C-alpha cells in the first residue's frame, strides 16, 4: 500500500505529454485532455507544443477540467544559443496562453565553454514569464550533458538566471533522467538552498509506478516529505507511465 500512495501522489504531479512516437496533433492533444481526467483525479498538468494551447485551453475547461495546468517549450528541443530567437518564441508562448514555458538551457555552448549565454538567455526568459504570471522552467538536457560537473554548472547558471523549475531532458534525445543526474540536480537545489523557489522535473526515465516511487524517495530524502509537491516536483511522462500508476491502483 506504500507503493499505492505514491502511485496516485506520482499520478497527480503528472505533466501528461504524448507519446515520443506520435508529436502532436489538434486531436491527439483532445485525447490528451481526456487522458489527464482519471478515475482517481487529475494530473496537475499537460505538456504541449505551443499551437495547442488554446484548443486545450478550451477542451480542459469544457470537460470541467480548468484547473489543469498547460505547460510548453521553447527554444526547443535544440537548445540554440540565440536569444532574440529564444525570447520571440517564449513571447509567443506566453500569447498563446501558457501558464508554464519550458526554455531549454544552451547547453552546447556551454560545452564548449561559453557559460554567460546561458545565464543571459534564461534571464531574458525570465524576465517576459514573470512579466506574464508564468513559470519559467529550463531544460539542461543532462543526458547530453552527461559529466556530473556540466550537470551541477547548468543548474547553477539556471538558478541563478531565475529558472523556477529546472529539468533533465526534452524527451527528444535518446537518455532522458537517470537516478543519478536526478540527484545530481536535486543537490545543487539543496546546496544553493533555493528549495522553496526552485522544483524538479524529471523528463524521462520514468516509465513504472516503481520508477516513480524511486524518484519521489529521492526528493523526500532530501527535503522532506512535503516538499514536493505540484510546485516542486512533476513527473514529464506520457499515458504509459499513467497506465501504469492506474493500474497500481486497481484501475
Amino acid at each position: 500500500t506504500d507503493l499505492k500512495a505514491s502511485s496516485l501522489r506520482a499520478l497527480k504531479l503528472m505533466h501528461l505529454a504524448t507519446s515520443a512516437n506520435d508529436d502532436d496533433t489538434d486531436e491527439k492533444v483532445i485525447a490528451l485532455c481526456h487522458q489527464a481526467k482519471t478515475p482517481v483525479g487529475t494530473t496537475d498538468a499537460i505538456f504541449i507544443y505551443p499551437r495547442f494551447i488554446p484548443i486545450a485551453r478550451k477542451t480542459l475547461k469544457e470537460q470541467g477540467t480548468p484547473e489543469i495546468r498547460i505547460c510548453t517549450s521553447t527554444n526547443f528541443p535544440h537548445g540554440n544559443d540565440d536569444i532574440d530567437i529564444a525570447l520571440a518564441e517564449t513571447r509567443a508562448a506566453i500569447a498563446y496562453g501558457a501558464d508554464s514555458v519550458a526554455v531549454v538551457f544552451p547547453y552546447r555552448a556551454l560545452m564548449a565553454g561559453n557559460e554567460q549565454v546561458g545565464f543571459d538567455l534564461v534571464k531574458a526568459c525570465k524576465e517576459a514569464c514573470a512579466a506574464a504570471n508564468v513559470l519559467l522552467a529550463v531544460i539542461i538536457e543532462t543526458g547530453e550533458l552527461k559529466d556530473e560537473a556540466l550537470i551541477r554548472k547548468a543548474s547553477e547558471i539556471s538558478i541563478k538566471a531565475g529558472a523556477d523549475n529546472i529539468v533533465t531532458s526534452t524527451g527528444k534525445v535518446a537518455v532522458g533522467a537517470t537516478p543519478e543526474s536526478a540527484r545530481i540536480m536535486m543537490e545543487v537545489i539543496r546546496d544553493m538552498g533555493v528549495e522553496k523557489t526552485v522544483g524538479f522535473i524529471p523528463v524521462g526515465g520514468v516509465r513504472t509506478a516503481e520508477d516513480a516511487q524511486k524518484y519521489l524517495a529521492i526528493a523526500d530524502e532530501l527535503f522532506g516529505a512535503d516538499w514536493a509537491d505540484a510546485r516542486h516536483y512533476a513527473f514529464g511522462a506520457s499515458a504509459s507511465l499513467l497506465a501504469s500508476l492506474l493500474k497500481a491502483l486497481g484501475h
